[PDB]
DNA sequence: TCGGTAAGCAGTCCGCG
DNA sequence: GCGGACTGCTTAC
């Protein structure tokens, strides 16, 4: 087999390396390697090396790494530029793997765990770690074995062994209900005192290194209490054999009451799942604690227990340990839906970079672009200071707030990347400028054609047509992945509604569920035997269908964004190719490109509906237009069509036979103008939104910029069986709206677009009589507390303090003297609620840690002063209110003469 | 050697016989 | 008690 990497560390003069030999097996070895860095030298010598631009350069090769490093600070000093990679480490890996590496992930040690610390005294701090670890769950991906280490003796209790009996048996019949298939799969070994646990976890550890270590928060938690912990009891040396070459780094974090600390384990990558998940995943959460995420992601209850966790382990050791294996399994299960660990790794090989560096877009493009142009023998620049400087983004429309009956979406194909390739932009296509005239003249086409010879941006930018650039090259590469996995993704995503319209009539049959593979669209042959199929199997194809849907969703968003990230790092001072120029020629084209589509539209429509000067595009974002198809249903009138699915297929058609003809016209054009190398300039119909034939639903509004909801019954070619709701930026999509408010704004919506005035005023009327009912945690408010010191003043609200700080502060004080009260983490969420007129907290609201029951020695005193009245008007009332008179429309009956009959 | 912009809304401060 | 000029947070893209 091909050999493939798994870790690379550069320590000092050597590069220490952890692979995969041509026989599959692992092994490190240390080389101390020989870099290459290059400078400009004079034409007339025979070199074959050149910079990105053509001009020749002459290798210099360093005996060692330190040398290559005092050369580039002397070149500083004489101020001439030092070319090639600066990171050794990406060098020597692109020295090593000269080919498209072929990685096998069932190689790769794959160790997620996480540990259990009993603390009389508020939260452990690893810092101190002042406190025996009593268990540790770690699960290893090679052995597929759950390793349970479990301390029976401790300062803090002595405790009989877990029962694995009873961990597996229902909670309901008094165990812990750990999942049946994972049973098999635990090793538990009980320890008489800490010493042995943590020296057999070490030893352990030699013989099962970790290559990649996930588990949740472990950067921030379990990693450095482990290593702090063993060096408070053995010493630093001990506590660095969790390294395999031995060497770690200590950062100590600031702040003011608490300092954190983060330790890098060289020959480890570390992805703490938490991490992965906040880039990944594209929610923004209330809550980060692992109990929450496993409710959204799996659907799996809270794991309850009495009491607080620090007496858990003295009173119930049996839950206790039960409850570490199952937050290790969690986050296995969470990864086998969501795919983040495949994606790093396939991200990770295809960038030659460490296998962490994917959290970074700009060392990921770096390391992308380096391969390439090695592989050219160019010479890539050195890395430059830049001030940071603001510039121009994309266009966004103001629309007019009204309800829109009718209305149709048309949205352009990956459109940064498309005018990356379409435009031909990188560092070193950059043929020159042209004299701008205003962006409105472009629009119009009555400003004079840039030019003849070159392809052009409004922005003044010229690029060479007849030459490939490496921006746009490897650009292409992601993208054409992106295509495919969405590809996937879509399909399976019509597969799932074939499921769920089949589900309306299933077999009183017992069968089983269609092997078959969900990336593509049914057969008619397989359509024919779903229609056959019991409940039972259909519900099973469902869940697999979706499950697909979501590995395809994970796959192809993160290499759009990915992509994308390409784009934005043109204006980022840290990249290597930071241009703005270049940013600037994307972002202006991209302007241009809407707001041209958006006059060709208005053409065309009125045209073909035989008026004149009418807005057909009442809105746009970047690269969408929201097209009014009233008068489009009115020319053919609403009585024609049968049902919704009638007007929806005649929308459809008009889309695709005509509408995107002549958008694709007018692209074209648009492509000669500015004289391009490609035409990429793909706008396809997106949404087809309406009111259901016959109802009195307002089918959509928008209340403003960035600001709308729409009644969608077909999207990206997806004709769903029951209408979807699409709501952009309202308060539903918030993660600071309260969980019940989100909920009740949507029905709200849902019966504004669906069903009309009345039947929303009566869901008013029922939910606001119904308010003070709701569970506290429902209707709390959610923020992120960033800067809370800042605004600390003994204890109390400083100048310009804002609401959720001066909630936390609220907190503080009433913990004060407490001591396991969960304390309020910088830069974390809280829940927010505001407090009545004299209330014994002093203040007019309190926060506490979001995800979190608040304490229950204050929980009754937040309950009877909970402003119902305020939380009321300000989280659900306001927005409607928005939302309504936007939309022409009254949540409450108003006063009229007929209120003098009765009715 | 750590490494995108546009834009809406809640809230504080302050002006306001 | 409600605006305008800020900060802060959050979402659309
Ligand atoms: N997180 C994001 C989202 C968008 N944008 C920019 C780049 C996009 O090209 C453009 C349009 O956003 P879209 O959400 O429509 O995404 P794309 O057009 O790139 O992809 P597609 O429409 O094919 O899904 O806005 C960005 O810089 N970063
Ligand atoms: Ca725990
Ligand atoms: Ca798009
Ligand atoms: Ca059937
Ligand atoms: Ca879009």
């Amino acid at each position: 087999m091909k050999e493939f990497y798994l870790t690379v560390e550069q320590i000092g003069d050597s590069i220490f390396e952890r692979y995969i030999d041509s026989n599959g097996r692992e092994r490190t070895r240390e080389v101390e390697y020989k870099p290459s860095l290059f400078a400009h030298c004079p034409e007339s010598q025979a070199t074959k090396y050149f910079d990105i631009y053509g001009k020749p350069c002459t290798r210099k090769l360093f005996a060692n790494m330190r040398d290559a490093s005092q050369w580039i600070k002397r070149m500083e000093d004489i101020g001439l530029e030092a070319l090639g990679m600066d990171d050794f480490k990406l060098a020597y890996l692109s020295d090593t793997y000269n080919y498209e590496i072929k990685y096998d992930h069932t190689k790769i040690r794959v160790a997620n765990f996480d540990i259990e610390v009993t603390s009389p005294d508020g939260f452990p701090e690893p810092s101190q770690a002042k406190h025996p670890i009593d268990a540790i769950t770690h699960y290893d991906s090679i052995d597929d074995r759950f390793y349970v280490f479990d301390l029976l003796n401790s300062p803090y209790g002595n405790v009989e062994e877990w029962s694995i009996e009873i961990a597996a048996k229902l909670q309901e019949q008094g165990g812990d209900e750990v999942p049946s298939e994972i049973i098999d799969k635990i090793i538990y070994m009980p320890f008489d005192n800490e010493k042995e646990l943590l020296m057999e976890y070490l030893n352990f550890w030699q013989q099962k290194t970790p290559v990649i270590l996930t588990g949740w928060n472990v950067e921030s938690f379990a990693i450095p209490y482990v290593y702090n912990r063993i060096k408070n009891i053995f010493g630093e040396s001990t506590a660095k054999r969790l390294s395999p070459h031995r060497k770690t780094r200590v950062k100590v974090i600031e702040n003011m009451y608490g300092s954190r600390e983060i330790i890098t384990l060289f020959g480890i990558s570390v992805l703490d799942y938490i991490d992965l998940y906040k880039k990944f995943s594209f929610t923004n959460q209330p809550s980060y604690s692992l109990d929450y995420i496993s409710e959204f992601e799996l659907n799996v209850g809270k794991l309850k227990y009495d009491g607080p966790i620090s007496k858990l382990r003295e009173s119930n050791h049996q839950r206790y340990i039960s409850y570490n294996i199952i937050a290790v399994y969690r986050v296995l299960q969470i990864d086998a839906k969501r795919q983040f660990i495949n994606l790093s790794l396939d991200m990770g090989y295809y960038a030659k970079i460490q296998i962490q560096s994917v959290f970074s877009p700009i060392k990921t493009w770096d390391a992308i672009i380096f391969n390439s142009l090695k592989e050219q023998n160019k010479v890539i620049p050195q890395g430059r200071s830049h001030p940071v400087q603001p510039y121009p983004g994309a266009f966004v429309k103001e629309p007019i707030p009204n309800r829109y009956k009718y209305v149709m979406s048309f949205d352009l194909t990956s459109l940064y990347p498309s005018i990356i390739r379409q435009v031909n932009i990188s560092p070193e296509t950059i043929a020159g400028t042209f004299k701008v005239a205003p962006l409105h003249d472009y629009i119009n086409a009555v400003a004079e054609r840039p030019s003849d010879v070159y392809s052009c941006s409004p922005n003044g930018m010229m690029y060479y047509k007849d030459r490939d650039g490496v921006v746009p090259t490897e650009i292409t590469k992601v993208f054409n992945q992106r295509k495919e996995h969405k590809g996937y993704m879509l399909a399976a995503q019509r597969n799932g509604e074939i499921i769920k319209e089949a589900l309306h009539n299933p077999n009183l049959s017992v069968d089983e569920p269609l092997d078959v593979d969900y990336r593509f669209d049914f057969s008619d042959e397989i359509k024919e035997k779903i229609k056959k199929l019991s409940a039972k199997s259909l519900n099973e194809m469902l869940f697999r269908a979706q499950r697909t849907e979501v590995a395809g969703m994970t796959a192809q968003i993160n290499r759009k964004a990915l992509i994308n990230g390409l784009a934005g790092a043109l204006g980022n001072v840290w990249f290597r190719y930071y241009d703005l120029r270049n940013a600037t020629a994307i972002t202006t084209f991209g302007q241009m490109a809407l707001q041209w589509i958006e006059r060709k539209v208005n053409e065309y429509l009125n045209e073909v509906c035989g008026t004149e000067g009418e807005a057909f595009v009442l809105y746009g974002d970047t690269d969408s237009i929201y097209v009014s198809a009233d008068k489009i249903i009115d020319k053919v009138g609403e009585s024609k069509f049968r049902d919704t699915n009638h007007w929806v297929d005649f929308l459809d058609k008009f889309a695709r036979e005509r509408m995107e003809p002549a958008i694709d016209r007018g692209f074209r054009e648009m492509c000669e103008y500015m004289n391009n190398k490609q035409h990429l300039m793909f706008m396809d119909r997106e949404a087809i939104a309406g009111p259901p034939l016959g109802s009195k639903g307002i089918g959509g509004f928008w209340t403003g910029k960035k600001r709308y909801a729409l009644n969608v019954w077909d999207m990206e070619g997806t004709r769903y069986a029951e209408p979807k709701l699409k709501i952009m930026g309202l308060e539903t999509q918030k993660s600071s709206t309260p969980k019940a408010v989100q909920k009740a704004l949507k029905e709200c919506i849902r019966r504004m677009l669906q069903e009309g005035e009345e039947s929303l005023q009566e869901y008013f009327k029922e939910f606001e009589k119904e308010f003070r009912q709701l569970n506290y945690i429902s209707i709390a408010s959610v923020s992120s507390a960033n800067n809370i010191a800042k605004y600390d003043v003994g204890g109390f609200p400083g100048p310009k303090c804002p609401f959720h700080i001066r909630g936390i502060l609220t907190y503080n004080r009433a913990i004060k003297g407490n001591i396991d009260a969960p304390q309020v983490v910088e830069g974390e969420k809280v829940y927010v609620l505001p407090l009545r007129e004299g209330n014994p907290f002093g203040d007019k609201c309190i926060a506490w840690p979001s995800g979190t029951e608040i304490t229950d020695l204050i929980k009754d005193d937040v309950l009877h002063w909970m402003d119902y009245t305020v939380l009321l008007e300000k989280t659900f009332i306001k927005p409607l209110e928005g939302f309504t008179s936007a939309a022409k429309l009254d949540y409450e009956k108003k006063a009229s003469l007929f209120d003098m009959f009765d009715f």
